[PDB]
């Protein structure tokens, strides 16, 4: 029911054009279109039946833990949601950086400029102020991170595709990781591409000083050490495609945790795997554009805590009240 | 999707017990039940498939005006919604009388006491203060009223079952009317049941003086002229049943305008007629417990205005921009 989604955004006063930024990436709709028209376009896209239909023999949280404890070769997709409890708000939320743009980053014109290679070459001052906010060694991994880490110890994790750049998966000790939009783990020079570790550059950044390449000529200004995050203008990591090529025909369980799935390439994964592969959702809010077999709604940690409790054994040792909506929705604390 | 309904009420902090007042009338759930349990009961009831399923060959507003201009023998159900534009808020809304109870009616214990025969016999002072607020000859009928009036002139109206007591249907000139919860049209004495017209008692009420029976002994206190509104403790008008007995097998089109359909006996009508009879909804908000073939959402007058415009002819002379949600929902101004 895309009604709820549209009505919700109609009273809030959302620009439908920015919604279409997600629904139609790599397409700029003409500026002559009025907002009443843009909204009907939005609706027309969401109301289209999804590629991958829901498996009807899979519905309950009981079904979910069964699949969890039985399945090897699991794929987990994680977004900004798994880190909010750690102290990092979604960039797109009200206490996030995009909404804080005029407050703390008046130099930046767009939210896009924060991760635009063309702006960064012009002026990297605002990126490194932000980098100090979410720098490794300031936040502890959430229960979700540790959960994923445990599944990897247990040999169940085919891959964790994460959208996060906070490198918490690193800290949590998750091995089989794929960071789609890169991470703060390393930093390369724009010029000579000399690579280095994050814990090194930490000091330079924590003291508001821009890291430059120790090997380049100091005359060079573009000699800057940039954390290997995928900026606008830059290509995706080629390992994503190499990983996804194999994974799609070996995955037997897909778990989406704490992601809106608004942003490619991760957003494409649920409809790029075999339709008989069970898909489970763990999120604060349901998704309008995709159908999942089991939908667990609320605080991601709260939900993982329940499953960990249910799975018992090793998973229970991680532990620090729902409503059932037939046939496959659950409401936990959170919305 | 009863999810939207439940989540909406969970953040607002609604007592699920008062929801169950509607979902389970004539059943008082035991007081030992905690609210988490009461909510799952609510969900369990709403998630039950409705008696009358939706006709799939009927979906659009084009389908709606076709049915409207083709059908004779039409049944229209109207609730508090058709009168809000006239100046009478829903009793259950924030500017309504139930929420104004502590402000303007501190004598009243319950909202129920306002229309409880046992309280009225104790103390009719608060009922007549309220009666002066919504008394006939203070509000003009809405576009919806006039619309229904026109359908009745045209011979299309089998019946208008209204929940309203404001008697605006009277003012609008609607003939084939059934006032399920009674109306201010007449007033009878509790004792001798001597009947009288409203425009008479107007003066007594407008001057905060209680009307008493001119024929009873003045010694009698219960000699009071009460507007023949159906109070708690009293039976429904027997004409409702007499009307519904015939109507259910002669109705070919059912229109619900401006009603939540929370309250019996009108709430029962959509599931008490043949399932092949097309049902159309005109309301500010969709209904969780019932399925309609076409759902027109927004300000009731705004919607009727569109249909009147479309129907042309006589209906257009009543006239004083939507979004389509496939396959059968429309969003107008209002929510
Ligand atoms: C409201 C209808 C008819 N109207 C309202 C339109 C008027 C204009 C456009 C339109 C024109 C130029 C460019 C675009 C653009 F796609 F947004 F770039 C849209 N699209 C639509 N409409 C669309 O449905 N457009 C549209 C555009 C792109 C994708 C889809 C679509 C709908 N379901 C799957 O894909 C639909
Ligand atoms: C949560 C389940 C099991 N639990 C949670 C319950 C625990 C207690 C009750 C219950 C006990 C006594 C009285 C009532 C009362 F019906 F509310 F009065 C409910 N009902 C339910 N439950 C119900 O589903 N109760 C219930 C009560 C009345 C109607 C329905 C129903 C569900 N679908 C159509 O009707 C369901
Ligand atoms: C979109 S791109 O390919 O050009 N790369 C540009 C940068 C992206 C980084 C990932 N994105 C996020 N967006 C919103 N919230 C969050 C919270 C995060 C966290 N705790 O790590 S990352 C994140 C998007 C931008
Ligand atoms: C429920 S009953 O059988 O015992 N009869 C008691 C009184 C009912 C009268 C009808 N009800 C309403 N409820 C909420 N809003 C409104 C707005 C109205 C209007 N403009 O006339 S009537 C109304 C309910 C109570
Ligand atoms: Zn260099
Ligand atoms: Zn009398």
């Amino acid at each position: 029911g895309p009604y709820t989604f549209v009505q919700q955004h109609l009273m809030i006063g959302t620009d439908p054009r920015t919604i279409l930024k997600d629904l139609l990436p790599e397409t700029i709709p003409p500026p002559e279109l009025d907002d009443m028209t843009l909204w009907q376009i939005v609706i027309n896209i969401l109301s289209e039946p999804p590629k991958r239909k829901k498996r009807k023999d899979i519905n309950t949280i009981e079904d979910a833990v069964k699949l969890l404890q039985e399945c090897k070769k699991i794929i987990v997709l994680t977004g900004a949601g798994v880190s909010v409890s750690c102290g990092i708000p979604d960039f797109r939320s009200r206490d996030g950086i995009y909404a804080r743009l005029a407050v703390d980053f008046p130099d930046l014109p767009d939210p896009q400029a924060m991760f635009d290679i063309e702006y960064f070459r012009k002026d990297p001052r605002p990126f490194f102020k932000f980098a100090k906010e979410i720098y490794p060694g300031q936040f502890q991994p959430s229960l979700c991170h540790k959960f994923i880490a445990l599944s990897d110890k247990e040999g169940k994790l085919l891959r964790n595709y994460t959208q996060n750049i906070d490198t918490l998966e690193q800290v949590a000790g998750i091995q089989r990781i794929i960071q789609c939009h890169g991470s703060f783990a390393t930093a390369s020079c724009l010029i000579c591409k000399y690579k280095v570790d994050c814990e090194a550059v930490r000091g330079d950044i924590f003291n508001q000083v821009v890291p430059r390449c120790p090997r380049c000529p100091a005359d060079e200004p573009l000699a800057i050490m940039k954390p290997e995050i995928v900026f606008f203008g830059e290509n995706l990591p080629e390992q994503f495609h190499r990983a996804m090529k194999y994974d799609k025909d070996e995955v037997d369980l897909l778990i989406v945790i704490g992601s809106s799935l608004k942003v490619r390439p991760v957003a494409l994964i649920p409809s790029s795997i075999p339709h008989e592969v069970p898909q489970i959702l763990i999120n604060r809010e349901p998704l309008p554009h995709l159908h999942f077999d089991v939908e667990l709604l609320g605080d991601c940690d709260v939900i993982i805590n329940e499953l960990c409790h249910r799975l018992g054994g090793e998973y229970a040792k991680l532990c620090c009240q729902y409503l059932f909506l037939p046939p496959n929705r659950y409401i936990f604390h959170g919305a």
